[PDB]
């Protein structure tokens, strides 16, 4: 990931943060000249058997996603190969009105943290409910509702072979946090005044994190 | 893009409104099997010339992108490589405990559109100033508060050197609006429901989608 030296989070634990608030990541891999590479959207949990749960050093730490089988990526995915997995968080466009200093050029404020890593795909059905489970698992509790999935364990027996699960094994994880560093103190004020001013909750999101970096 | 049928774009229009709302773009190409791809956000605009000759399914359409010429992803950037950009807008976790009916599986409803097409790298310095002019007009008229740039225009000139302009011809958009079209309509609506009164926009946003996508 190409990181301007002001932009790179200021500790580890952002990463993780960011990845466990915004767990649908973008999956991406090499695919042939003609086609492009392969993307998918979708969820990625740490391994509970090992990472358990969600280090501030990501390296070597192992990550489960889960795809479609009938997703032409399926079958491109192999074990050995590298992966790609971008997760973003809030954003906003910066109007250089906010700033009151001339000249200036508009630009956008955002958060990613792209993770990559060596896929290993996951072959045993069980060892797949087990990875789909753990998700349903921890995102309920983590965004839902204490929904008990007591009596749908035969629901998702039944559907999990057209599940496509996988581990990532992580070798590198670089977080954007574009956030005004590049001003003054007093302009990333106005902005973040501004932002954390607005209705839109991903304008607050911003403007929290803005208001975290240091002086 | 993988798009199960009753997720796909219900009209056209709805990718060019989500590229519209969300246009900072995860501009994305092949990279080496050692590396892995090369991905990089950046603010995606059509060409102008592109609105006044509106292709349906954006198949042909224009579209104008920069990074910096630092980014490693610059000098792999060849005219006729192929790219993939990725649009997401809206999205939320949707836990079971809405639907009232057993069994369930949780989901995370979400939005997305990619376009894929080919890329011209644009050297010319007038060229890659008229790019991020362009960008810069069109992202304050749509997202700003009504800032002139035209005490910044010797400013611009002064850093587009570092610019790496670039236009994409698109050859494919796909859109992916997960939006629970494989409940039934009772549990659609609970969904929505609850998604609107959550007072966080994302919520409301991915609500007011999903209410706008007729019964498939
Ligand atoms: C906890 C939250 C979960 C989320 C957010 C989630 C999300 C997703 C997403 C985004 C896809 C599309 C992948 C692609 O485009 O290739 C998918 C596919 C799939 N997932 Fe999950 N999943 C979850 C839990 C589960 C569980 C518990 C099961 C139980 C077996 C399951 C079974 C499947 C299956 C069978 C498919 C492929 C066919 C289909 O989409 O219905 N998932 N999932
Ligand atoms: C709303 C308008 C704009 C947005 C959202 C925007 C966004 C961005 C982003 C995200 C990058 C980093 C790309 C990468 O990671 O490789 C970038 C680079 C760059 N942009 Fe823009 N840009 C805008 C307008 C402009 C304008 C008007 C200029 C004037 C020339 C400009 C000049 C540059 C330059 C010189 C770089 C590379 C070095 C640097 O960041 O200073 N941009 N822009
Ligand atoms: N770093 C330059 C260009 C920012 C707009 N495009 O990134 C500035 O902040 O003025
Ligand atoms: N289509 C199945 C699987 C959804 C969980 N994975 O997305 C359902 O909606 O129950």
């Amino acid at each position: 990931m190409f990181v301007p030296s002001y932009y790179r989070e200021p500790h580890g634990s952002w990463m993780a943060e960011l990845i466990r608030g915004n767990p649908l990541a973008m999956a991406v891999i090499n695919g042939s000249t003609d086609d492009g590479p392969f993307a998918t959207h979708l969820p990625i949990i740490p391994d509970p058997r090992t990472t358990g749960e969600w280090p501030d050093d990501l390296t070597g730490a192992n990550l489960l996603g889960h795809m479609n089988r009938a997703n032409p990526q399926w079958q491109e995915l192999e074990t050995g190969k590298v992966i790609l997995l971008a997760f973003t968080g809030p954003h906003a466009y910066v109007s250089p009105a906010l700033y009151g200093v001339t000249p200036a050029a508009p630009t956008w404020n955002f958060t990613s943290v792209h993770v990559r890593g060596v896929v290993e795909k996951i072959e045993s059905l069980e060892e797949t409910l087990d990875v789909v489970r753990a998700t349903a698992g921890s995102f309920e509790a983590r965004f839902g509702d204490d929904w008990d999935p007591s009596d749908s364990i035969d629901y998702f027996r039944k559907i999990v072979p057209g599940v496509g699960a996988f581990r990532v094994t992580v070798t590198s994880a670089h977080g954007m946090f574009k956030l005004s560093q590049e001003q003054p103190a007093e302009v990333r004020d106005r902005v973040q005044k501004s932002f954390s001013g607005r209705g839109c909750s991903r304008h607050r999101e911003t403007a929290e994190l803005m208001g975290r970096v240091p002086q």
